[PDB]
């Protein structure tokens, strides 16, 4: 779906 993010 997307892309990850932290």
């Amino acid at each position: 779906h997307r892309f990850l993010r932290h």
